[PDB]
């Protein structure tokens, strides 16, 4: 009984994901996010193990909500008649990239650096799961203001990761890379990094790179801000235009514009407080 165990608040926000509500858990006040989505918008659907039909979305959920992370946990789930809802741990005080990068602009590289570590440790985490986010961008990243952590969030794009090319995408097109707009056909790792070097230029120039689909499939870059030549060389070989010419995840993280990074907390007190 959903309606018991929870006190909703507030609309946080709503739209291609369905709505999500700050609430909070009655039996010990757990601060939680209740989010709701209506079941004819559903495409995409999975079964548990026990074998009951939900949305992918919650497979997902499930087999990286194991443990703690960067990765938003679910707490439980309800099933209604034209929806369901998922009940999600929620930080406070907390703030997405986006409205963090709308308020303070272009990031310092030492924020950058630390807030796209922990966007990188967080993704491969997904992937040691068996699970492709497949919509990585700054809306779907929430900073824990107080602790400096960063947890990813929407997984209602995302899949089950495989080695063999995927067909479909319902993510973010300016984040997509120029194989899934040319051919519609992407493999995940390596679009996965094409959307992190997206990000990464996000957060050290204020913005992202390309709007239009020629810009994509032209894949030149243009710098707006000042950013350090290792940050530039990161991005730029993020966004390879073969898929093959990216980066792995263990080169982003050995890259040497990624080393000494600071801890969460560190960059909380510098930063955030
Ligand atoms: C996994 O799917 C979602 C999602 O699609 C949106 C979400 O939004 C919030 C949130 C919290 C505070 C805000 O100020 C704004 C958003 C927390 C979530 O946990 C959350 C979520 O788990």
């Amino acid at each position: 009984p959903l309606e018991s165990q929870y006190q909703v608040g507030p609309l946080l926000g709503s739209g291609g994901f369905g709505s999500v509500y700050s609430g909070i858990r009655v039996s010990d006040n757990l601060p939680v996010a209740i989010k709701h989505v209506e079941k004819d918008r559903i495409s995409d659907w999975g079964e548990l193990p026990n074998g009951t039909r939900v949305p992918m979305e919650v497979v997902l959920l499930k087999k990286v909500s194991s443990g703690f992370s960067g990765v938003i946990r679910l707490l439980d789930w309800f099933e209604r008649p034209d929806s369901f809802v998922l009940i999600l741990e929620r930080p406070e005080p907390v703030q997405d990239l986006f409205d963090f990068i709308t308020e303070r602009g272009a990031l310092q590289e030492e924020l950058a650096r630390s807030f796209f570590w922990q966007v990188l440790e967080a993704v491969r985490h997904c992937h040691n799961c068996g699970v492709l986010h497949r919509d990585i961008k700054d809306e779907n990243i929430l900073i824990d203001l107080n602790r400096g952590e960063l947890k990813l969030i929407d997984f209602g794009s995302g899949a089950l990761l495989k080695d063999t090319v995927y067909t479909d995408f319902d993510g973010t097109r300016v984040y997509s890379p120029p194989e899934w707009i040319r051919y519609h056909r992407y493999h995940g790792r390596s679009a996965a990094v094409w959307s992190l070097g997206i990000l990464l230029y996000d957060m050290v120039c204020g913005d992202i790179p390309f709007e239009h689909d020629e810009e994509i499939i032209r894949g030149q870059v243009f710098f707006r801000q000042r950013v350090s030549s290792e940050c530039q060389h990161l991005i730029r070989w993020c966004l390879a235009l073969r898929p093959s010419d990216r980066p792995t995840f263990e080169e982003i993280q050995n890259h040497p514009w990624m080393q000494d990074v600071l801890l969460p907390q560190e960059t909380a007190e510098i930063h955030l407080h």
